[PDB]
């Protein structure tokens, strides 16, 4: 695969993001494939059926999520290991206010370079954190 | 510059980073250089003379420094862009005691490939958070 084909199956994989329906963030993966996060605050590891189970979650609390790749002269591409880092803002809206943050991801490509085989993410955990604190201290 | 060429001024970056003296931190820099931060709750952006005195403060809270590189084989380099990006283990000799974290560590190197001509650091703000919880916490 070449550089094009890497970047545009990382692009696919956030348009299918942005849809945010469990069908939809595993549509551009291999099953096989495990998303890591990055950090040790923050680290987690989630195959297909648990990155299905915490989309349907997140749905709980998101009324709205979209990422976008912020600038193309950002990305980095590597055609030896099939891998592309994007930096990326997030913008939502949730039960306990407006999110926004900015995030790094790194993905894996398969072979033929069409599908993410692995991803890495690595978020704001401070912002994570107030952001939890919000959703801990839901009251009625 | 090759791929070796470019993650080996990475790793003397690094090597001298771990020296963690005002003038080591600059050593491996062009002299215009740009050190960044990724994601917003720490966002700071510093060039040669700001990157020497905030060494210089630092060396006031950390006795001791070394970042390593976790696995060599998660090591990206894009030879278009001259970019290598590494995740590294850190590791710190603090006056509050035990300093232990991960990064995110983006360099782009300079034409020839000898230098770091632009740098971007994506920390885990959460566990800065923390240290400087522990720091505050200093007491007679
Ligand atoms: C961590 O990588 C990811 O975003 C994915 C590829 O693993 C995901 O599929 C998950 C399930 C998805 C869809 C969303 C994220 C977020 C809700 C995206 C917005 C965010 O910045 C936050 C930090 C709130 C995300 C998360 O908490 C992520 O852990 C998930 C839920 C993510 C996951 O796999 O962890
Ligand atoms: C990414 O670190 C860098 O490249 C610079 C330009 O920010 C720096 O030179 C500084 C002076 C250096 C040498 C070290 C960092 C750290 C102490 C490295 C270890 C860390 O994990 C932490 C997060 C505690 C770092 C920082 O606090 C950084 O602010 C400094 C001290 C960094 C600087 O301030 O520029
Ligand atoms: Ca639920
Ligand atoms: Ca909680
Ligand atoms: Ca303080």
């Amino acid at each position: 695969p070449t550089r094009e084909d890497l970047v545009a199956t990382a692009k696919l994989f956030i348009a299918k993001y942005n849809e945010f329906t469990p069908e939809s963030i595993i549509s551009v993966r291999t099953p096989n494939s495990v998303s890591h996060r990055l950090f040790p605050t923050r680290n987690a590891t989630r195959n297909i059926g648990e990155s299905m189970e915490a989309c349907a979650n997140a749905k709980e609390v998101f009324k709205s999520l979209t990422v976008s790749v912020i600038d193309d002269n950002d990305t980095i591409v590597d055609e030896r290991t099939r891998k592309v880092v994007f930096y990326l803002a997030s913008r939502g809206d949730t039960i306990v206010g407006e999110w926004k943050s900015e995030c790094i991801f790194i993905f894996q490509m398969s072979e033929d370079g069409k599908l993410v085989d692995r991803i890495w993410a690595g978020f704001d955990t401070a912002y994570m954190d107030e952001f939890e604190s919000r959703l801990d201290g839901i009251t009625f």
